[PDB]
C-alpha cells in the first residue's frame, strides 16, 4: 500500500560498474513498502536485465524511435522492460509543456510517471493531467540530514489535500534518514517516500533501507 | 588521416535489442577513415564492454558522480571506457555557457568532444575554447537526401578557414549518402564526415559505409 523509492542518482557506490555489486546486497521484501530502484540512464539497460526488483529511469524523452541524437524515448525503455519514470527532479528540471507533453504520452502506454514538484503551487498546476505519482521535494533538503517531514510538514498536508480523492499517490523526499521521518511521513498522509543519500552512502545500505521500511 | 561518425541517433535498427545485431554486421576498416559509432545512451555501456570500435556518446554532461537525477556524466563515461562524445546535436541543443563548461572539463580529462555546429558564426563563436572536434550540420538538411557538400559548399570553406591552423578538425554532415558527397567534403577543405540515415536505414548498412570512406 505504500511506495518507495531508491533514487541512486549518478552516486559512485551504485552507478557503473558498481551497480550490480550495489544491488547485489539487496533483498526483496514483503512488507507495507512497494520497493523502487532508480538507476542511472546508463545503468538502465543492465538493471532492466536482471528484473530483480522493480526498475524507474531517471528522466524520460517522449520522442519517439527516430532522429533524436541525445534522447532516451520512452518507447526504447518499454522495450527494454521498464516500467516507468522519475521526471522533473529538481537536478533534472523541465520546462512544463514538456512535462505536459511525457504525461500525455505516459498516460496512454500505462507507463509511470513519478512527477517531482518542489512546492504546492507546481502541484496544484500538474494536478489536472493526474500524474500517477506526484513526489514533493523541498530543493534545498536534498541531500542534507533534515527530513521533510520535520523542515515541511504543512506543505506535505498541503499537497496530500491538493490529490485528495483523486488516482495520484503522494511521495515525500529530501533528507529521509531514519524510520521515524517514515512514519512522520506517512502520519501527515503521504503514501511514500523518496530516499538516496540516506541509503546510498550508509556503510550498510540493505540496512538502513530495512530501518526506512519497518 | 579523416574521420567518419556514424550516428545511430534513436533509430530502431540500431538501438535496444537491435543494438548488436546491428553492429555484428560491420567489420573494421583499413583505409584514410578512422571509424567511430555513436550509439545511443541506453546502449553505450553494451558499446563500451565490446569496443570493437571506438565509441562516442551522442551527449555528455559535465557534472561528475553524484547527486545528478538523470544525467550521464563524462566521468562515468570514462570509467565505462567511452572517450569522447557527441555535443551539440542539432536534435539536443545546449546553452552556450553549459557548452563551454563542458568543453573546459573535456579538455582537462583527454576526452574527445566533438561539437555541433548550425553555422559559421556559431563556428567562431566556439574558436577559441578549441573544441576537437568541430562538425558542420545544416538543420533542414538532416535526414534528407540533399549533401551538405551539394547544398552548402561556401559555407563548409568558410568553417574550414575559420579553424584553419588551430588543432581543431573541421567535419561535415546532413544528407551524405555516396562516395561522391564524400570525397566533395574532403575536396572543399573537411577531414571527414557524420552519417546518419544513409547508412543505418540501407539494405546494407555495412556496405554503403564502404561506399562513403572508398
Ligand atoms: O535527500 P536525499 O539524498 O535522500 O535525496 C532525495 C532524492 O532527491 C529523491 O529523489
Ligand atoms: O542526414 P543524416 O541522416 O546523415 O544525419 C546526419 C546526422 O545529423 C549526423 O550526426
Ligand atoms: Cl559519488
Ligand atoms: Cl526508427
Amino acid at each position: 500500500m505504500y511506495t518507495a523509492i531508491v533514487n541512486l542518482k549518478t552516486y559512485r557506490e551504485a552507478t557503473g560498474a558498481n551497480f550490480t555489486r550495489f544491488m547485489e546486497k539487496f533483498e526483496p521484501v514483503q512488507g507495507k513498502f512497494e520497493l523502487i530502484f532508480s538507476p542511472s540512464l546508463l545503468d538502465l539497460e543492465k538493471a532492466a536485465k536482471c528484473g530483480k526488483f522493480r526498475f524507474f529511469a531517471q528522466h524520460v524523452d517522449a520522442e519517439p524511435y527516430g532522429a533524436y541524437t541525445g534522447h532516451v524515448p520512452m518507447d526504447m525503455m518499454i522495450d527494454l522492460g521498464i516500467t516507468g519514470s522519475i521526471l522533473n527532479h529538481s537536478e533534472r528540471r523541465l520546462p512544463r509543456d514538456t512535462i505536459i507533453n511525457t504525461l500525455k504520452k505516459a498516460s496512454k502506454l500505462d507507463f509511470t510517471i513519478v512527477l517531482c514538484v518542489e512546492n504546492a503551487e507546481e502541484a496544484k498546476y500538474f494536478r489536472e493531467y493526474e500524474p500517477d505519482f506526484i513526489a514533493y521535494e523541498p530543493r534545498d533538503l536534498i541531500g542534507g540530514d533534515v527530513s521533510v517531514s520535520t523542515a515541511k510538514p504543512e506543505i506535505i498536508e498541503d499537497i496530500v489535500k491538493i490529490y485528495e480523492g483523486t488516482g495520484t499517490s503522494v511521495l515525500v523526499g529530501a533528507g529521509i534518514k531514519t524510520g521515524e521521518d517514515v512514519r512522520r511521513s506517512i502520519g501527515l498522509g503521504a503514501r511514500g517516500i523518496l530516499v538516496a543519500s540516506g541509503v546510498v552512502k550508509s556503510a550498510d545500505p540493505t540496512k538502513s533501507l530495512n530501518s526506512l521500511i519497518e
